[PDB]
């Protein structure tokens, strides 16, 4: 079935964390994304996914700290005001999903694997069709012109994500 | 050694996650805290930790429910505008601190054990020394009198927990 991931209630979350001086994690959210994906339990290599990211709404919640992440030594916002991941290849693992897909971040396109898992599926208390999963990913800094050296502990970004998707058809 | 959480450069997060239905999981976070912790990696019995909490500054990137978490059906910020957490216990298991203390939440207080782990410890590139710790922990929501039902698969909040510490003295 196709789905709408669920950005009117935000049910979705694109987090991440990444070392601060190999001293502690740093967590982040990027709050306005949009997208839509294909699940099908039975035939795993049709699913599909989907997904918009504008940039300059990422918050660590630090104000300074995220005009730096904005700015042309991370993420370059200004330039590029938007990240998008589209699915190339989905199969199944046992109980997962390995997602592969082309990253565009930072004006270059790589592709990244998520490992995704489904947490529930089923009816909505208003009528509609849900399914939610639970992913995991990891970007190297450095892949996608990010150069700006945070230290040796910290040159990946851990990919925290969650959606849930509304049936739609 | 005695310790200052670095709210000034916000290198501290006390996040949080939930499902939806037991579709998804929820995160949140909480803004504005402020604590300070005492930590003596040889006699990790001597360790402290107490952190306040404007629980009015909870962010699930949704203004309706956020709004909502604010009311009396569940953190009722406007009767109390603050949790509040004091270790009570500490003791070392393994490579990692059993930290047990009392959680006061929506005006109740009972004891919540956390597991905490030193992420890396050293001096800073202004001239200062820094710990900083990754925790764990859970709260069943009707322990601390919130009531309102979200599911057989949500009656408890992960607690997801990195906090970096400033060498005072
Ligand atoms: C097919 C099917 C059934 C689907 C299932 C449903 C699923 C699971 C579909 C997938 C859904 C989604 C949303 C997938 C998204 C996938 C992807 C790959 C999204 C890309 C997200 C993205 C924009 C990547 C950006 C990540 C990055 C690079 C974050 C920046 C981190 C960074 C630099 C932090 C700086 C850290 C640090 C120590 C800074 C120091 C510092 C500087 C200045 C002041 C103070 C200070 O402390
Ligand atoms: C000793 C030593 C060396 C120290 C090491 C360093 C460490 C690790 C020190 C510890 C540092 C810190 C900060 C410790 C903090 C410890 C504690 C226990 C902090 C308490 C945090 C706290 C305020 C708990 C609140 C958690 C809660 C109850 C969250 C509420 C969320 C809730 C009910 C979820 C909503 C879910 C749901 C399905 C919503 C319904 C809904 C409504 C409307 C629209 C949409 C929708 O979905």
């Amino acid at each position: 079935a196709d789905y709408k991931i669920d950005k009117e209630g935000q049910h979705a979350f694109v987090n991440f964390r990444i070392q601060h001086l190999g001293y502690s994690w740093l967590y982040g959210t990027f709050k306005d994304f949009d997208g839509t994906f294909t699940f099908d339990e039975k035939n795993p290599a049709a699913d599909k996914v989907n997904v918009t990211i504008n940039t300059t709404s990422v918050d660590t919640n630090h104000a300074e700290r995220d005009k730096h992440l904005r700015s042309a030594d991370f993420l370059n916002t200004a330039k590029y005001p938007q990240a998008t991941f589209t699915s190339t290849s989905v199969k199944k693992d046992g109980d997962e999903l390995d997602i592969t897909g082309d990253l565009t971040l930072n004006g270059v396109t790589k592709p990244v694997t998520l490992e995704a898992k489904l947490i529930g599926q089923g009816d909505d208390p208003w009528g509609g069709k849900r399914a939610g999963f639970e992913a995991e990913g990891k970007i190297k800094l450095k892949d996608f012109n990010i150069k700006t050296d945070l230290g040796p502990a910290s040159q990946e970004v851990d990919l925290i994500i969650s959606v849930e998707g509304v049936q739609q058809k």
